[PDB]
């Protein structure tokens, strides 16, 4: 699956912010725009430790940003489940989505 992260214009959205993916799948995050984004998966208080783990090896650092430079992130999540992310700088301006993997 690919998702664009931010547009042109400076908005703060993932397009699409809605996907669902096969097991195994890798979604590829790749920058549109000017404006610096990041991907972040929310881990449930509940979740078991290797969905944990999954969810953290398929998130950016929130030291780190997509640019013209890195443009793109790809995520790997195995786990049938759906998935909120967010981007760390604009996680307030509500700059998230959802990923369900089959
Ligand atoms: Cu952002």
């Amino acid at each position: 699956a690919k998702v664009e992260v931010g547009d042109e214009v400076g908005n703060f959205k993932f397009y699409p912010d809605s996907i669902t993916v096969s097991a195994g799948e890798a979604v590829e995050f790749t920058l549109v725009g000017e404006t610096p984004h990041n991907i972040v998966f929310d881990i449930p208080a509940g979740a078991p430790g290797t969905v944990a783990s999954e969810l953290k090896a398929a998130s950016m650092d929130e030291n780190d940003l997509l640019s013209e430079d890195e443009p793109s992130f790809k995520a790997k999540v195995s786990t049938p489940g759906t998935y909120t992310f967010y981007c760390t700088p604009h996680k307030s301006a509500n700059m998230k989505g959802t990923l369900t993997v089959k």
